[PDB]
């Protein structure tokens, strides 16, 4: 008996890397709000835990807060998959699953995230999908260009995630791929 | 609703500081495994995490080590509460009580927990109270003077907990018993106190 079982309907994951338009895209249904359920990346409870921002913490000091960060962007992603709603369909950013298969795994590969931590990680993820049930029917992948990507990131008023190699986005990139083209029903954009 | 909900049987935590004797005690419960689900604080998985060993990296590095430690003791503390059983009594040896009450918690109080990783700790602890079942019917306290724990520790074999200092065991003491006996907490049962002598 999974928790969250028979109360999430069709879900919709909206995926793709840093700056592949991501926002701009789901707005379209900011005004469906009284028909569907829209949830957006917990950026601002990422940006607020009890009044320490994880998010600025990891991008200016990885090898330290890489851990902790992720592990809480896990359990919002857990909250938001497993929360309960009247909806017939649900529209995520982002899912447990990208947070996994990209960003913790390309943290390891960089070296952000040592053996440890990484393990500890992926411990907590084996027994989530395990004992809870995670609503992912259709994906919507923004396919996007590293260095597209990189150009809108540069653009915008940003700040936590603007100083990001385009080394960084390259792999992320990759992990995309590699995910959700190279091997459920996903339906492919081309975000340019 | 909640996981685990209505799965499990009359459950005991024992409870208690660094050395009160807690795996002694529990073997005694070794004979009567044919009824009752005996299991052991998961410190063998701690020691061995895919080749890793978070307790020992742990009490090395507290700065460093405490929040990846920590978390996964979560973890496996949250897997041997809502484990299947078929046995009508269940025996833990520490639960997600004392993980959050106790050691976090004293973990955050000496700077070994930086207030993000506290924090973050304390968000799992709080999803998991909301939705994870956790059945707590018992618990036995063996309460042991922070004297009386230091030589006890002190007479066995060296592990990696062998260098806690005589304050850190005090640490531990008042908020076991803050927990246990002025029940500053918001525990979820009866208590049983017994003493080491
Ligand atoms: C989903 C996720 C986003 N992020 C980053 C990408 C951005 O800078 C921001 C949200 O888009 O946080 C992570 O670091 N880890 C994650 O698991
Ligand atoms: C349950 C728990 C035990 N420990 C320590 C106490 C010992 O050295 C060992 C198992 O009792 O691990 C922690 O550091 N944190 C915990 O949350």
């Amino acid at each position: 008996t999974k928790y969250a079982e028979g109360t999430q309907p069709f879900t919709v994951l909206i995926e793709g890397n840093i700056g592949s338009g991501k926002t701009t895209y789901l707005n379209h249904f900011e005004k469906y709000k009284n028909d569907i359920c829209l949830l957006t990346e917990p950026v601002e409870k990422w940006r607020n835990v009890n009044g320490v921002n994880l998010l600025e913490l990891m991008y200016k000091d990885p090898k330290k807060w890489a851990m902790p960060f992720q592990s809480y962007v896990t359990l919002t992603m857990l909250q938001s998959h497993t929360a309960p709603t009247n909806k017939k369909l649900k529209i995520m950013e982002r899912s447990i699953f990208s947070a996994r298969y990209c960003f913790v795994e390309n943290m390891r590969r960089n070296g952000s995230l040592e053996q440890g931590m990484y393990n500890t990680l992926e411990e907590w993820y084996k027994f989530i999908e395990e004992s809870i049930h995670v609503q992912a029917d259709l994906i919507i992948y923004l396919r996007t260009s590293p260095e597209v990507a990189y150009e809108r990131i540069r653009q915008r008023a940003r700040s936590e995630e603007s100083c990001v190699p385009l080394k960084y986005l390259q792999e992320l990139h990759e992990l995309h791929e590699d995910w959700l083209i190279h091997q459920c029903k996903v339906l492919v954009l081309d975000a340019d």
